[PDB]
């Protein structure tokens, strides 16, 4: 499609996710999540609203006072973000984790060489976890003892709301990027991020230098303030005016 | 899916449409697809609203007054309610026709043998389509001669807009289900029922028993005071008040909406 289709970057990361099942990375169940991303970013504007950049620059205000920063990586995020997400972590000197609700050791292998063609180099854990988040069946809480596990701030992207749960009640900060407000993970989560993650995650790197060197004291008094639940309200905001647009606009008969 | 599981009913019919991606009858988009209606079933509260309600009954009613009502049948529909559809089908005497985005002889095989599971002597067109459906893409616009090439009212569910559309063009009177009130092909539609097909089957296929003995009058005026513009929009405010209401109380940590 030519480059002026109003489709074209949701078709180009649609490619993007079947190249990633293709790839043995992204789960069946990840193409389902995916059209349900697409249809919510639809509605918000594919754009980044001003209550997804409030959370985001809450979240990395989060991530640089926190002790031990863990980013969460799983099949989706690894088709879509793989490189966005190596330098996320660096810029806010959290660890790499790969967690997966449905793992399998092609999975692992085929995320953790995603993640490598971009740097041969990270430290990428979760190869071999041996704790579990407690509340979860064995195979789908698996977390590795130096990431998640030793974790107290953790970003876990398009995540399902069992885990975004379990992990809240372990006592673990929790911050998602969800294009889905009314799911449980984007409801329990400690910070949401309403916006679709191919433009959250530069964002927050952008956001990551920007703060790069900030007054403690600031880093707090931005966190100290964030109000999750505002934010949750002001996206359901958004998203109802643009229905009352989108409504008044294109073919009809 | 353990039952008790707050969102056993959402988590089975991913299973579903994933296992039938896996028999060979539902394509890859087609999960994609199935992930926007449910971005939308989530707007409106994965329930059947009035306005669906509404338009459903005036489908059935359509369908009762055709004299050549035919049902099309998708990757996902054969996948999520193959059975409600043949129920459908045979409660409203009108003929089933395989249509797919995504043509192929393995796709049909399989989708014609879902059916059979169902009844074992059940007439399914579409098979070998050889009618071209004009400003059409060949590769997804050939129709079923004895089929939608002739019949006078059709339901076209989970639909692109191009065929949505071109049917409208193409002189048939159209019904579909359609979970976002905002696509053309809700917009393009005579007869548009907002609502999860998993929920508006099965509820069709009630009302087309219920209705088998409605007067031709009762029945044509149904059919002649509704309004697929007002019902859209009526789909929209239930949404928008509802987004309102969620807002105001607020949805943080909150476990129940
Ligand atoms: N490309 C994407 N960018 C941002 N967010 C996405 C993307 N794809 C999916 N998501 C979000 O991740 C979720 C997909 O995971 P999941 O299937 O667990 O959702 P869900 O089950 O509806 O939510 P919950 O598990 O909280 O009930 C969706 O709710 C969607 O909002
Ligand atoms: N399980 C389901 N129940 C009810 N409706 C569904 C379901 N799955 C998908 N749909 C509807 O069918 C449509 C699937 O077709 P597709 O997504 O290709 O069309 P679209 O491009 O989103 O919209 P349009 O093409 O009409 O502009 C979706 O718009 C969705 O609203
Ligand atoms: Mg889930």
């Amino acid at each position: 499609i030519p480059k002026s289709h109003p489709r074209y970057w949701s078709l180009y990361y649609r490619e993007k996710i079947i190249e990633g099942m293709e790839k043995g990375m992204t789960a069946k169940a990840g193409l389902i999540a995916h059209g349900r991303g697409e249809a919510f970013d639809y509605l918000i504007g594919e754009r980044t609203i001003e209550p997804a950049e409030r959370a985001m620059r809450a979240a990395v205000a989060k991530f640089l006072l926190a002790e031990h920063p863990v980013i969460s990586v799983n099949g989706n995020v690894a088709a879509l973000v793989p490189k966005e997400t190596i330098e996320l972590a660096k810029a806010l000197n959290a660890k790499l984790e790969i967690n997966l609700f449905y793992r399998t050791e092609e999975r692992v292998r085929t995320i953790a060489e995603e993640l490598r063609k971009y740097d041969p180099e990270i430290e990428i854990l979760g190869i071999n976890p041996t704790k579990r988040i407690p509340g979860l069946e064995h195979e789908r809480g698996k977390v590795d003892e130096n990431g998640i596990w030793k974790a107290d701030v953790v970003l876990v992207p398009l995540e399902d709301g069992d885990r975004t749960e379990a992990l809240v009640r372990m006592g673990k900060f929790v911050v998602t990027v969800d294009l889905n407000p009314l799911s449980r993970s984007a409801r329990m989560a400690d910070i949401t991020i309403v916006d679709n993650i191919v433009r959250a995650y530069p964002r927050m790197v952008e956001l990551a230098r920007e703060m790069k060197d900030y007054s403690r004291e600031e880093l707090l008094k931005i966190v100290g303030e964030y109000d999750n639940g505002k934010t949750l309200s002001d996206v359901l905001l958004h998203i109802r005016d643009r229905l009352t647009r989108l409504a008044e606009e294109g073919i009809w008969r």
